[PDB]
């Protein structure tokens, strides 16, 4: 924090994605991204 929010993430995410080779996110994000969707989806409901 202290200046890091979406902008830093954007540059970082872009660099990370090209530099990583778009292999990890696709390999880990598959279980990880999915886990959060299930998590967020589970808590997304029953909330204002």
């Amino acid at each position: 924090m202290g200046g890091i929010s979406i902008w830093q993430l954007l540059i970082i995410a872009v660099i990370v994605v090209l530099l990583f080779g778009t292999k990890k996110l696709g390999s880990i994000g598959s279980d990880l991204g999915a886990s959060i969707k299930g998590f967020k989806k589970a808590m997304s409901d029953d909330e204002p």
